[PDB]
């Protein structure tokens, strides 16, 4: 299986640009989501599990083909609450019909990661939308209940490795586990729609206790009213892990510039880009923008 990033016909920079300022704008507008968290959360949970179905054996999966669009990757269990990132973009897809899907559904993830002020990410558009028959099977996304052994092979599908798979855990920063999507239930941290590596900060500095939840899984809450799933606490079980948990719990800046690798990797993971293509859009903040 080979895929080739094809550009949308005629399009350039500009357009791209006006599809980011309007999905900021709109970030901006609906702040009452999810008790103030806002949309931008939910946004980066979908560019990743549209993303995260990728496996680098046979090439299938991966963003390229929007395939999230279709009912059996949409409906899958692991994508519970997704929907609610779809909704919001849909508006946009309206607004600007020559975009292609996974197109916009990463482009949402950038966009909600440089609007919460993390760092820039740089993007390339030509995913190309391919049939309801090359949507992935469910079950290829990760296990909550797990240890780091389960961490270190299941992102190896992917190619990841170690430090990619730390790097990308910190967006846990942002937004919170929600019991009615996934049985699990907490923030993991305070301030959970700007970017910064508090997910490391709150790993290493509290006081975490296992407990049940409300849903009979396990989960560590700490006094802070803050929680940790069972497979990214074993982050710190790992000696590998946990000294990548310690360099980026002290220096933000390094985790930035890591997790714009990580994530871009990601977003890309599958797609052939020919030598002629435009190369990675840096897009402006609105905040750049003056808008
Ligand atoms: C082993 C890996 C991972 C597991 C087991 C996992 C699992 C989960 C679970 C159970 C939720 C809560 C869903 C809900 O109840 O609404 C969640 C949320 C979230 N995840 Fe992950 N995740 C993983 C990796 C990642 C990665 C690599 C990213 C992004 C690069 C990511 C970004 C997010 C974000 C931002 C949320 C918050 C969403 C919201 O507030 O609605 N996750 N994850």
């Amino acid at each position: 299986l080979v895929h080739v990033a094809s550009v949308e016909k005629g399009r350039s920079y500009e357009d791209f640009q006006k599809v980011y300022n309007a999905i900021a704008l709109k970030l901006r507008e609906d702040d009452e989501y999810d008790n103030y968290i806002g949309y931008g959360p939910v946004l980066v949970r979908l560019a990743w599990h549209i993303s995260g179905t990728w496996d680098k054996h046979d090439n299938t999966g991966g963003s390229y083909g929007g395939t999230y669009r279709f009912k059996k990757e949409f409906n899958d269990p692991s994508n519970a609450g997704l929907q609610n990132g779809f909704k919001f973009l849909e508006p946009i897809h309206k607004e600007f019909p020559w975009i292609s899907s996974g197109d916009l559904f990463s482009l949402g993830g950038v966009t909600a990661v440089q609007e919460m002020q993390g760092p820039k990410i740089p993007w390339r558009c030509g995913r190309v939308d391919t049939p309801e028959d090359t949507t992935p099977d469910n079950g290829r996304l990760p296990d909550a209940d797990k240890d780091a052994g389960y961490v270190r092979t299941f992102f190896q599908r992917l190619n990841m490795n170690d430090r990619e798979v730390v790097a990308l855990m910190g967006a846990h920063a942002l937004g919170k586990t929600h019991l009615k999507n996934s049985g699990y239930e907490g923030p993991w941290g305070a301030a959970n729609n700007v970017f910064t590596n508090e997910f490391y900060l709150n790993l290493l500095n509290e006081d975490w206790k296992l407990e049940k939840n409300d849903a009979n899984n396990e989960q560590w809450d700490s006094k802070s009213g803050y929680m940790m799933l069972p497979t990214e606490y074993s982050l710190i079980q790992d000696p590998k892990y946990l000294s990548i948990v310690k360099e980026y719990a002290n220096d933000q800046d390094k985790f930035f510039k890591d997790f714009s690798k990580a994530f871009e990797k990601l977003l890309e993971n599958g797609i052939t880009f020919p030598k002629d293509a435009p190369s990675p859009f840096i897009f402006k903040t609105l905040e750049e923008q003056g808008l």
